């Protein structure tokens, strides 16, 4: 049985670079990547539509983001790697970051309207009504930085179409990882995610400076389970 943890956290939190440093140590620990974080720079040309029109492809965005999300975490489960014993899978987000982080902050921001928003739901129900016993979390790292950090990671990226990113749009999905996470006061659909353990990191300083505490924190989460 394989192990699935997924790795939450705010824009340029710092994922990549974390998982970086997870798919560098053994065998039995692979990532799979996310969907959108693979288009940043065919299909994934949805994204060039959203830096244009937000409102007017949010609701599409989304949906082949979560789909191309399941996927692959799907795909995923089918190693070669199904092996031995202390496999672990390492997922770049979840089906929940999408819905209750992401689609539900474009909804709130008037970027899909009500029916969008229904049906997206709806949608995303009964995909998960589906496949949710395969997709089931075992574990949730959360990856903790303020805001400003935020702000400033996605300055040192330099996407460009990333530069207008307002600090206040930030805050908003730093208080929705903090109630989901931390505080575990946002309601979702999915009750088993009450239960889930949850490893909350401060990755605030530099990564250079601390991935090895970081990993060592990871492995005694790991092990708990
Ligand atoms: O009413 C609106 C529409 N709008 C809400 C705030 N905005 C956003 C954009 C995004 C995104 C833009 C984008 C682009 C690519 C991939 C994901 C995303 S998510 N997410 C939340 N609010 C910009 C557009 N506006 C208020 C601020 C500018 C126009
Ligand atoms: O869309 C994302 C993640 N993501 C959101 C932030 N992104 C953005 C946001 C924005 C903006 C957010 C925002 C908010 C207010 C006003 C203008 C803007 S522009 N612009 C470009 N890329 C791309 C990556 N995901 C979809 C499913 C899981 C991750």
């Amino acid at each position: 049985r394989i192990k699935k943890i997924s790795i939450e956290g705010n824009i340029a939190a710092g994922k990549s670079t974390f998982v970086n440093i997870l798919k560098q140590l053994c065998e039995d620990w692979e990532v799979v990547p996310e969907p959108v974080a693979r288009w940043c720079n065919n299909g994934g040309n949805v994204l060039q539509m959203m830096y244009e029109k937000p409102e007017r492809w949010s609701f599409t965005f989304q949906t082949y983001a979560c789909l191309s999300r399941i996927r692959a975490q799907l795909a995923s489960l089918n190693g070669k790697l199904k092996d031995a014993e202390k496999p672990v899978l390492f997922f770049e987000r979840s089906v929940y970051s999408d819905r209750y982080i992401f689609a539900s902050n474009l909804y709130e921001s008037e970027c899909m309207n009500e029916t969008e928003w229904t049906i997206y739901q709806d949608w995303h129900d009964w995909m998960n009504n589906q496949f949710g016993q395969s997709l089931e979390l075992d574990g949730i790292i959360y990856l903790q930085a303020t805001p400003e950090t935020c702000l400033h990671r996605i300055y040192l990226r330099g996407r460009n179409e990333e530069q207008g990113i307002p600090l206040e749009y930030l805050e908003k999905l730093h208080y929705k990882h903090e109630s989901w996470l931390l505080h575990r006061t946002l309601k979702t659909n999915f009750d088993y995610l009450q239960e889930v353990p949850i490893l909350t990191l401060d990755v605030n300083e530099d990564f250079k400076d601390k991935y090895e505490s970081l990993v060592e924190k990871v492995k005694e989460f790991l092990s708990t389970l």
